[PDB]
């Protein structure tokens, strides 16, 4: 699956891009 | 975690953006 | 993480967007 | 599995497109 994660991703998770909500940008991280 | 969904997020879900694929724009639900 | 798969995402894997490469189409599946 | 680098993908992978976050633009490599 995929998240959206503040400030990054995590451990064993890859970036690919980014969420844009709620004024935050977050990490999309699977 | 976060889901491509036609054609609403579920109840419980937040619609964080949008995907694209297949011809089709989706909810992207997290 | 994300993988580019054709025909279909496997096993636990959903689907979040299609890659291209000169041409062919795959599933973006992670 | 695919990753966004900068500057280029790992040879090997296949440069399948282009990544854009956290203000930069990487390799979409898988």
């Amino acid at each position: 699956a995929c998240y959206c994660r503040i400030p990054a991703c995590i451990a064993g998770e890859r970036r690919y891009g980014t969420c844009a909500y709620q004024g935050r940008a977050w990490a999309f991280c699977c």
